[PDB]
């Protein structure tokens, strides 16, 4: 089963700019044929880590092979050194992901149900994926942190190559307690019960960032909040994403 | 002002294979309001001319400029040396073209009345305007052939790199009376009453075909079916057709 | 490393058209230093199967993952369903895949010397590769065909959708004997002692290629022409193209 | 004369991440002759206004018309909302500038000669255009600045759609006598008998930054700068910059 490879580039209102984003859209035969109605397809948003765009899944991975096998539309925007906030001294970021779940969902075939989207991501991908399930549980029934940062210091605090923390919080001395830290984001979501989407937490045993996943599925069991973790060997790279992302893609698509 | 640019890769099943597409499309304050119904543009499709393909109106005029005035989506698809026909020996383009229509009329917000729909391109892209203007009319209610060829067998004898008369016509000697000829298209289309499409035809008055345009709409005022003839200098290029297809969008939107 | 993803289109002087040609370049830190010169890149020719295009290797394999790995340029081009013949009613998609072999080099840092340019593909690609493995044997040091058809007369009596076995090889009855024949070519390039590249021939067990590819190792071992041959499990798809070509590219470039 | 238009995407060191470049490279013989040396052209960097990016010049101009007839390759950045400046909270963009331009000339046919080396853009790209051509002075022999901010507390101070100005300049409460300030830089470069490309100013009567430009020429007669300053009906947008461009590049290649 093949389908369509989108790039568009569109001036976006939210952060005054032309911007590139792809678009993974699987072929259904409503498409071909005008006397159907064009049946809606699951979606999901999925989200690069630092350093990467909306290129990098294409070029780094065979999502496209996934997806079509799966009948799954994927959106990959691009943002940046943003951490998906709406920056400090920078872009709104944040309402950029807003704006393009809506974009994407009016002008392309895409089921608009909660249950029939998702958001998945990895890195600073995953960071944002947490945020937005957290803040945004409405919007998606499904969420899939991989190699995911929780603990939002130590992304603030990497000296990565021209990557500037003041740009993302500013000021700020420390994030925890704030809308940066998943952990508030979490106890937030509980206290004011809001849906919580399905999680499916992966990362690998060799990743940096493993021991940053065991203390945040720690915490979820202690909030008796639910979710799946899986990990195995694996790095922080796309080898390992690529796996993951071909699990994840079949785990969201199917009950 | 703005718009989306988009480019399209998808496995075609009429042509059986991988093709690109290019896809102009204007925004619209409902594209990024999740609470309203979206308002379907009018479209254009826009059909290149031999060596061309589905990027070089972009490269090469400022289509996208004029289109987003007038916010009119514009559909550039890619056919090769096939001249529009379904090839003797080749690939269904013909058929291809009907495809794409139905597609990304499904896919896209893009109206479907007849009165929302045009068809235009230059040289071969022109006498494949007609074409289809003179088989298909009940798809589109207004036509804009651009220094097109007319008279069928000045393109078939043509002598260009690389280019294969036999694969669109097989071993047929001349293309006169057949699916090929315009003059027999249309003379089929007045005597089977078929609707035929508002007609803008343009051409340079230094171009090679401007007395083959000159014969054409002669034909026209013979057999009674109106048009609209547009000259003055211009030679056959891109420096003619990034004027004509300006002047020409502005007379498709407008009543 | 991760390298550059570069999109090219260019009017080919050779088929008279606009074409669309994807071109991996790896990492060097050369290419950041003005008062150097650039240190040439091992480069790999990839033809790509019937229905698939330039960008099908990109979107269904993580292709550019592995060449950065081992520092190899790729030039992945589009031939339609030419079958990477000189077409009798069609383009001259032979002499094509020459003309981006000299493009490619005169414009990009690709080292000339044919120890470090390789070509590779799948089915109507690996038929390709063995054709030009066999024809142009002085600019290619290894050939890897996968999934190929080396019985020509399969893929011309294939029945696949809109493919055209006329445009390939016009009126002849069979390709017995013909430059279509690898058989034949194989014949020829020993008879006048040319140079063979290295060879490494994968195909799937469960391929229905696969016969076709024991019938023609078992000729090779029979002429004696060295060769690996490398099956196990595996189909017709780009889930066996995908580590198949990872194992080729690691064999290519570590002799 | 026919060309390539190249988008390239590579993970920039300088700025951390990946990032997309186009190139439009026209045609000579030499790319198609294996044994001829590749004639290097002359290149021309052109930069973006605020809210553009790396395909708008392409979209809604005909500037690879305009370079395939002068044999001009054109290199076209993207650098966000960073006005061409190291930033103090974001990227290093004007590192990044330097970058690209050594990068193009390695893995492309491009003369290092600073005689065949240009640059050139508009409203935000004009003040870059400005700023290489006092900074880089050795790198460009010629500039055109287009409908630029020449007092770079305009620029600054401007309140547009999501546009930080202390993403650029951090707490500065001006720019003047910084490395922001043009007019700094203007006397920084004639203090130190630093080269000064060939200038010509452009800009259109009703043009908002019109004064701004006229204020910018009135001081370079006053201290012995040699410009040309060319004028003419014409407002802030791509109808005008089209023209603008279509006449900067005739200036700059002939001589
Ligand atoms: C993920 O996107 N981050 C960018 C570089 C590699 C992993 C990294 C990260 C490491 C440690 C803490 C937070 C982020
Ligand atoms: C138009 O598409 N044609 C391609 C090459 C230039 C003009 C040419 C044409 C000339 C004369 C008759 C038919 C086509
Ligand atoms: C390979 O490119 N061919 C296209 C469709 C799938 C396999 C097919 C082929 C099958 C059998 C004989 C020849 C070609
Ligand atoms: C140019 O790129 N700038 C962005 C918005 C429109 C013109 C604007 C500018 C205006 C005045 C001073 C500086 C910049």
């Amino acid at each position: 089963g093949p389908g369509a490879y989108i790039s568009l580039n569109y001036h976006s209102p939210t952060i005054g700019m032309h911007q590139n984003l792809t678009v993974i859209l699987p072929e259904d035969q409503s498409f071909f044929n005008s006397d159907t109605t064009v049946k809606p397809l699951k979606t999901l948003m999925l989200l690069h880590g630092l350093s990467s765009d909306e290129t990098t899944y294409m070029r780094y991975t065979s999502i496209e092979r996934y997806a079509n096998e799966h009948k799954l539309a994927v959106i990959m925007p691009n943002v940046d050194h943003s951490a998906y906030a709406n920056m400090a001294y920078g872009h709104s970021y944040y309402d950029y992901i807003l704006e393009v779940y809506d974009y994407v969902h009016q002008i392309f075939p895409l089921s608009k149900k909660r249950d029939d989207n998702f958001i998945a991501g990895h890195s600073m991908g995953g960071y944002g994926t947490i945020k937005f399930a957290l803040t945004q549980g409405d919007k998606f029934a499904k969420a899939v942190p991989l190699s995911a940062v929780f603990e939002a210091q130590n992304l603030m605090d990497l000296e990565w190559n021209d990557f500037s923390k003041e740009a993302i919080i500013g000021n700020l001395s420390s994030v925890k307690g704030t809308e940066h830290d998943p952990y508030y984001l979490l106890d937030k979501a509980v206290a004011e019960d809001k849906q919580i989407p399905k999680l499916l937490i992966m990362c690998g045993k060799q990743d940096f960032l493993y021991q940053d996943n065991l203390d945040f599925i720690d915490y979820l069991s202690r909030i008796n909040v639910p979710y799946q973790f899986e990990d195995g060997p694996g790095d922080h790279d796309y080898a390992y994403w690529d796996q993951a992302i071909k699990r994840a893609i079949t785990w969201m698509v199917n009950d």
